[PDB]
């Protein structure tokens, strides 16, 4: 048995943590994991290619471009590998999702509700006045899970007295942290009229750049509150930094559901022709500096 993870973002720390539990899941179950990076659609077609070289009857994927559904699930077919999604939901031309991929991703809006709840948290006890404040969401609003982050974190502000009119829309190029970043100094210079800032995108990575951009203009750690989503290796450096920055916590989330359970599930599927979970939503909770060490260790991180 052979099973592919092919993920959009090798970068991004949240995908090492699945391929480390999926390793696990490999030794475990006994099956070789096929590890491939694919960052555009050229590159998933590849990597599908050679996964069906390599005789594997299976492939876990987080697209980079979730309209790559189809194109993904035909030739999954052609080569006789069973197709999962992780992540990022594979949709079709007007953006419904497939409905016989067994798709596992986080509660996105309730998520994002986590982030803002977090983000008010701080400034009431810094006894900021939320009327006041700017809200910088950095926006990747065309891929559904992003948007509901945001939105999310938006509507939980919004019910902690923060202002509708204070919201600035910092639309991403990427979704990473370049892109962030860029977006995030764009948004900077048109409102310099904000003294205190908080701010938020779809994950720990893009949350960072923004971060970065306001340190850039003198908006440093007393005046920015930044909560992230994954809870994985760019949260701790933040947290490991000897002067605490603006990135004051994320949601943390179970990598081990996404890269072991997925794994099984499709270990599963292949040996045992077992039903998949069509749709597995996971939860996150809140980890600061304070509590960071002991809410990863409790779930064996
Ligand atoms: O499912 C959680 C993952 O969702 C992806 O869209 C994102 O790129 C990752 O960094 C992680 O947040």
């Amino acid at each position: 048995v052979k099973i592919g993870f092919v993920v959009k973002q090798p970068d991004d720390p949240w995908f090492q943590d699945e391929w480390r539990f999926a390793e696990q899941a490999a030794k475990d179950k006994h099956f070789t994991l096929v590890k491939i990076a694919a960052p555009s659609g050229e590159k998933v077609s590849t990597a599908l290619d050679s996964l069906a070289a390599q005789k594997a009857q299976g492939v876990i994927i987080c697209a980079p471009d979730v309209k790559l559904g189809p194109g993904i699930a035909a030739k999954a077919k052609r080569y006789g590998m069973k197709l999962m999604s992780v992540d990022d939901q594979l949709v079709d031309g007007r953006g419904a999702p497939l409905a016989d991929v067994p798709h596992m991703g986080i509660s996105a809006y309730r998520i994002g509700r986590q982030v803002g709840d977090a983000i008010a948290a701080e400034a009431k006890r810094r006894g900021w006045n939320p009327a006041e404040v700017g809200v910088l969401r950095l926006a990747y609003d065309q891929l559904p899970t992003a948007r509901e982050r945001t939105t999310g974190a938006v509507d939980a502000l919004k019910a902690a007295g923060f202002a509708a009119a204070n919201v600035v829309d910092a639309p991403e190029m990427t979704a990473d942290t370049e892109g962030a970043f860029n977006a995030a100094n764009i948004a900077f210079t048109k409102h310099r009229n904000f003294r205190h800032w908080v701010a938020f995108g779809s994950n720990d990575d893009t949350t960072v750049g923004a971060v970065r951009a306001g340190e850039g203009r003198g908006i440093g750690t007393d005046d920015m509150i930044a909560v992230g989503i994954n809870g994985s290796q760019v949260a701790l450096n933040e947290f490991a930094k000897p002067k605490p920055t603006g990135f004051f916590g994320s949601i943390l989330l179970n990598p081990r559901l996404h890269g072991y359970d997925t794994s099984v599930n499709m270990y599963d599927w292949i040996t045992q022709n077992r039903t998949p979970p069509p749709l597995v939503l996971t939860s996150g909770t809140l980890i600061t500096r304070a509590n960071e060490k002991t809410a990863r260790a409790q779930l064996g991180l």
